[PDB]
């Protein structure tokens, strides 16, 4: 604990409803553009929700061969092209030397509901002979850390985290963790997700977690709005090459940023609802900075988790004072998500990706849509446009089903 | 590394196809009694697989309410149920003192396929309207970790893993870190599957995976043996609560065993098969022992994964004589498979409460239906029969899709 390793991020790698890459994505946050539109390729006339964010223009190919990528889910797809994003970006080199101190920890909070709707399809129509052989190996959550694993020759810790919208949260503070405690020198850490199919949308629908904005999709997620519906359902991956400081030093690896804080809490509460006064945030984002060893004041920029919820919006406002008190009023705190919409179980890893790049260029990315402010929202949550700020540290939160909860606290460097 | 914490096992809960319960699955074990059967309630004349380990006889009402229960698919019924079994074997009691500091990891490798499939079934044949509110909250793998959080009041560390059969090995190491480094004094972990639906059975047997023995289901899994032709799916759950070792003591908890190694590694190899000298296995061992503390020849039982599928089983040995070298013609080396068939996600926390079993009783389990070893199966398999004998040290194996792999050792306290 006071003689664990530092650990900072040498790569990055994302797909969003904003770009192909991390500098397409990050100049849509920071133009204020909505990934949000109706989904296309789909005949979603049933449905009370018929938008979402897509990864649009994506080419496999780039990442994998068209052999290779056939075998796998989007989901899948989607988190090795994040990662080998990260790893490139990272400039590491793989070797005899070093592969087994090299580890991946890619999660998704669904998993291949593309996969398993279309196989499901064709064991209803056809029989189980019509199941792909592939079905199986290219639609388990664990696939994205296997097959990136394979094609890059990592030998060291290999899993996979499945904690809803928490997930890309988790899996990037458990493999600092990893490397601070020695498990591995090198993560490949975040998460990716592809719930946009029938099963997603009518699941979420079924639950009534969605906005049904259908007729004004870029207005439809708008946290902390007090005509907020529910949350947007989107696609996309987001990877974190982790490294020991003192490894990546020696190597000369150009250093984003230091991973100080890590910090999990559980509601224990409700299934899908959170406590009123977000107290299991709290504890999470305490937890957090105690653990980077930061005072509150401190913090200068927070990435909400701000879903665009009736309850999840207010609760992390509610947790955000308590923690912070006056310094609550000192800090910038928006969500991205205003323009990404939710991600799931990626949304962790792409807001990571964010509070890092908010640290180097000096940025709170805006919350869009924030028009009238509900009760009790009355903090600096950059409505409308990006706010040139001076950000030492940036925090970054999530929470899921379940009432689990992630925070990740990263300092300049 | 050095100024870690030691943690013991103070609990242990199963459903397993050979009982509802430890004591009742464990004197089948002992027995060298098959759980293995033709699926029943259900039309699988279609598929070329017709017969796996099922959960027999369980009534979920004797740890939720009916109303509780029929929110949740079969895996998160199951993992409850361990999980609860597991506490209150314990002794434990969850005050405002120590809530935070009592986490969960329970995961599972497919979650809620059954669902899914209910769910796919009501989408296609009459529209997203039909879709249950409670499908997602109810399906993710993670509300194993939520609802037992929920239930009991548990605030720490709240995550599940998906590793594929790897699942309940990194579900009980990884919680063992996380008290080791002080995140927790105790945690619940461990893991659960239901896949015995038709997604799950004709999945596995179109990617080949699956015995096709129809006619002998209770001769089906045969690890080592020359006539196997690959794994029997099976259902089930088991939990271990881990505490930390002065915690134990402070409360006089029975403590069973010490977990004292856990190692992870990847064989960054092939999606599905192993390599044929089982390398990666064999880093883990090593790791596992070296994180023990322990030399190989400490170790006198091995739990092995032992799937019963031609290339796994001798990759396993392979790996076993490499690690041990002539050791490995000292220790016992048994598939408790061969009596409940591949529990997938859960098969490592149930083959955990086996190995830690095994030190309490003084007796390895045997491998049933290994009448003619195949070439190179040379050690002490403990051919159809249980033999007692010294054991100090337990070791248990677990290697899933994507090549990840996990050991977890437990010794004698
Ligand atoms: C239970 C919800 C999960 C949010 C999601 O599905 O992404 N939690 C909150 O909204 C919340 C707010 C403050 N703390 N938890
Ligand atoms: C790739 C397989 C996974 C086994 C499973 O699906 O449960 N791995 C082995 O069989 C193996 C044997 C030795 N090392 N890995
Ligand atoms: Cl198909
Ligand atoms: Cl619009
Ligand atoms: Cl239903
Ligand atoms: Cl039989």
């Amino acid at each position: 604990s006071m003689s664990r390793r530092r650990v900072v991020i040498t790569g990055m790698g994302m797909l969003s409803p904003l770009g192909l890459d991390v500098p397409s994505s990050w100049e849509g946050i920071l133009a204020g553009r909505s990934g949000i539109a109706p989904i296309e390729h789909m005949d979603l006339s049933a449905y009370s929700t018929r938008f979402g964010g897509s990864v649009k223009g994506f080419n496999v190919e780039e990442y994998l061969s068209a052999k290779e990528a056939r075998k796998l889910d989007l989901f899948i797809q989607y988190g090795l092209a994040a990662s080998f994003q990260a790893v490139r970006d990272s400039g590491l080199e793989v070797t005899d030397a070093n592969r087994e101190r090299i580890g991946v920890s890619m999660g998704s909070g669904i998993g291949g509901l593309t996969n398993i709707e279309n196989n499901c399809r064709s064991l209803f129509e056809q029989g189980p002979r019509r199941i792909s052989p592939f079905f199986v190996p290219g639609s388990i959550i664990n696939m994205v850390s296997g097959f990136l694993s394979i094609h890059l020759g990592l030998q060291g810790p290999n899993y996979a985290l499945t904690t809803a919208a928490t997930t890309g949260t988790h899996s990037i503070g458990m493999a600092a963790r990893n490397i601070a405690y020695g498990e591995a020198d090198v993560m490949v850490a975040g998460g990716s997700e592809m719930a946009a199919c029938g099963l997603g949308l009518g699941g979420f629908g079924a639950a009534r977690a969605l906005s049904t904005r259908n007729d004004e999709p870029t207005r439809a997620s708008r946290p902390w709005d007090r005509d907020r519906d529910g949350f947007v359902l989107s696609d996309g991956s987001g990877a974190l090459v982790l490294e020991e400081l003192e490894h990546a030093r020696a190597r000369g690896a150009r250093i984003y940023a230091e991973l100080v804080g890590f910090g999990m809490s559980g509601d224990a509460f409700h299934m899908t609802a959170p406590p009123e006064d977000g107290a299991g945030a709290a504890r999470c984002m305490k937890n957090a900075l105690r653990d980077a060893g930061l005072d509150p004041r401190q913090v200068d920029y927070i990435n909400a988790h701000g879903t665009s919820t009736p309850a999840g919006d207010i609760a992390e406002i509610a947790a955000v004072k308590s923690v912070f008190g006056e310094h609550a009023h000192a800090l910038s705190m928006s969500s991205t998500k205003s323009m990404t919409g939710h991600l799931l179980g990626a949304a962790g890893a792409v807001e990571a990706i964010f509070s890092v790049l908010a640290l180097r260029d000096q940025v709170a990315p805006p919350t869009i849509n924030l028009d009238n402010p509900d009760e009790g929202c009355d903090l600096d949550l950059v409505a409308h446009e990006a706010k040139p700020r001076k950000i030492d540290v940036a925090l970054s939160n999530s929470f899921g089903f379940g009432g689990t909860n992630g925070t990740l606290v990263f300092r300049r460097f």
